[PDB]
DNA sequence: ACCTGACTCT
DNA sequence: TGAGAGTCAGGT
């Protein structure tokens, strides 16, 4: 039972210039959430503070906001955002153990102090799930149990900083932490806190129209089935399709009949019900997920959504986005794309500005593989899919048909995401054998890419991991598996992670560079969102001309590759219009 | 409360 | 026959 002072006032010895700090927010969504307790561990001791005391104390608040008073934390964004909602600035966080653990091995799934500490044989700290419980039973425990937990977390941070930093340095990842992921965390905190304004009235009227179209289609489906059933139950729908209407079973799921859209598209010729089911699902997804789902997470006092970017989750160095996920808002189909008309600037006379990299992943591949053909294509700023078609099919540009371009694009999608010949076969509705032929023809036209793929798979086997341009790492222990599919996937990930992960590295560095430039230029523009290869901002209408020049340049110059980077941009009165 | 299947994005 | 994030409805 670890020693500490349960303090009832802040003292000067709590305000040392180096500390482990815990500012505990237990709610999963930390926006405008309570802080339940505070712990400080430093050279003078271990301290627990009640937040109503600490956060009302001017000296404690000044210390929190003093850049020269250095703090080590776990998940500093969570604390920084919760403090922002209370009007308190957190500065001086020089070490974030969450981000340190994530960089060392994203596959460990570190999401609490205990999990990080276990990586270095430190077990004098309980998992948060053990203290707070889970789901319905989740609760803040009584003060003695809470205070000991927060102090043990602070103690672990204090003890673990040096070994984590030492391993990062050995991995050549120390700058990645201190110069890239930590500064980014502050930028993400500001994006999240600013939020995105939503035109809820427009969403509600869309919901009304959708509801009417769903009722029409649903009724059509029942008259075509000759009975009512739950269309959203793949079990009940499978009985109607495959038993009652006797449609061919072209594919199964672990549990029953497949009703995936690609299966359904093949069955459309047999019965009118099928097109109606596909339309019902399209409309229902928009209704349940992007109208109703979105409305439920808009804050009613300000009509904004405040996402949380998980910076320490994905295996490739991408962010993820939650509550709402603003990285999967519809765009491909025009009916869904209209959802974007609901995402508006937060101030009158402001506009939405969106800038995206053109083919960043294939450009990164050109650079890392040093493929002469691919590097020449991007040096000419060619349409990469048309050029890929010319090469794999050996035809001139004016002989490339739409279908040839489509198939070439699919081969390029495959390379960008590292999918298998089976995956490409499925995407193109062709045999595995034919997909393998496509892939072989690609390697004849891009032999540098082939050499890269061979060379990286050997490197992953030898080292045990692969790396990205800015030294992000992904371990691939399955590369030696005696199971063909398992090993093949690891080999694809060896090839793919440096492409996907380097693209994540670049856009992160661009975000950092852009925030610095916006401040230097005294612009009011602010970053709202990142969507993997694109950045969305809002700014006064009077700043658009400057941003047209500034934002693409900053993004294009974030790194210097053997090929140029190219950024496209658009702006308008809503996110829909920034196209 | 977790799992499955379907669907959205890059 | 693994790209992998998040969300939803249904269903054990
Ligand atoms: O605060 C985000 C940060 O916390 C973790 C747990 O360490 O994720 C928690 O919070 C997220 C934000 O709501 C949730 O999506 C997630 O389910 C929850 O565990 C980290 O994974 C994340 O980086
Ligand atoms: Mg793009």
């Amino acid at each position: 039972k670890m020693a500490f002072t349960l303090a009832d006032r802040v003292t000067e010895e709590m305000l040392a210039d180096k500390a482990a700090l815990v500012v505990e927010v237990v709610e999963e969504n930390y926006h405008d959430a309570p802080i339940v307790g505070i712990a400080v561990v430093n050279e003078h001791g271990r301290f627990f503070l009640r937040p109503e005391t600490a956060l009302a104390d001017p000296q404690f608040v000044a210390w929190l906001g003093d850049e020269t008073k250095k703090k080590s934390m776990f998940d500093s964004k969570r604390a920084a955002v919760a403090l922002k909602w209370k009007g308190i600035e957190l500065c001086g966080v020089s070490f974030d153990l969450l981000l340190a653990a994530y960089l060392l091995d994203p596959a460990q799934g570190v999401d609490d102090v205990a999990a990080a500490a276990k990586m270095k044989q430190y077990e004098a700290v309980r998992p948060d799930e053990a203290v707070y419980g889970k789901g319905a039973k989740r609760a803040v425990p009584d003060e003695p149990v809470l205070a000991e937990h927060l102090v043990r977390k602070a103690a672990a941070i204090w003890a673990l900083e040096r070994p984590f930093l030492d391993e990062l340095r050995r991995n050549e990842q120390d700058r990645l932490l201190v110069e890239l992921e930590q500064p980014l965390s502050s930028i993400l905190a500001e994006m999240e806190f600013a939020g995105v304004k939503v035109d809820t009235k427009r969403l509600e009227q869309m919901g009304e129209e959708l509801a009417e179209q769903l009722r029409t289609v649903e009724q059509r489906i029942y008259e075509l089935a000759g009975q009512e059933f739950n269309i959203n139950s793949p079990k009940q729908l499978g009985v109607i399709l495959f038993e009652k209407l006797q449609l061919p079973v072209l594919k199964k799921s672990k549990t029953g009949y497949s009703t995936s859209a690609d299966v359904l598209e093949k069955l459309a010729p047999y019965h009118e019900i099928v097109e109606n089911i596909l339309h019902y699902r399209q409309l229902g997804k928009l209704q349940s997920t992007y109208i109703e789902g979105l409305l439920k997470v808009v804050r009613p006092d300000t009509k904004k959504v405040h996402t949380i970017f998980n910076q320490a989750l994905t295996q490739t160095g991408r962010l993820s986005s939650t509550e709402p996920n603003l990285q999967n808002i519809p765009i491909r189909l025009e009916e869904g794309r209209k959802i974007r008309q609901a995402f508006v600037p937060s101030e009158s006379d402001w506009l939405i500005f969106a800038a995206d990299y053109s083919q960043i992943e294939l450009r990164v591949l050109a650079h890392i593989a040093e493929d002469d053909n691919l590097m020449e294509a991007f040096r000419r700023d060619l349409d990469i899919h048309t050029k890929t078609a010319m090469d794999i099919f050996q035809v001139s540009e004016d002989e490339v048909t739409p279908n040839m371009r489509r198939q070439a694009k699919a081969v390029n999608f495959g390379i960008v995401y590292g999918i298998s010949d089976y995956g490409l076969a499925q995407n193109l509705n062709i045999s595995r054998k034919e997909a393998a032929e496509f892939i072989e023809r690609y390697f004849e036209s891009f032999p540098g890419v082939k050499r890269y793929m061979e060379n990286i798979v050997q490197e992953a086997k030898q080292k045990g991991y692969v790396t990205t341009l800015l030294h992000r790492r992904r371990y691939l222990p399955d590369i030696t598996s005696r199971n063909f599919n398992v090993r093949s996937f690891a080999e694809r990930m060896a090839m793919n992670t440096p492409i996907q992960g380097s693209a994540a590295d670049i856009i992160k560095k661009a975000m950092i560079d852009l925030n610095a430039r916006l401040k230097e230029e005294r612009l009011q523009a602010r970053l709202l969102l990142q969507v993997h290869d694109e950045l969305i901002l809002e700014a006064p209408k009077e700043e658009m001309e400057r941003l047209c020049r500034l934002v693409p340049e900053v993004m294009e110059q974030a790194v210097t590759l053997r090929v140029p980077l190219k950024v496209d941009y658009h702006y308008g009165s809503t996110w829909y219009d920034a196209k």
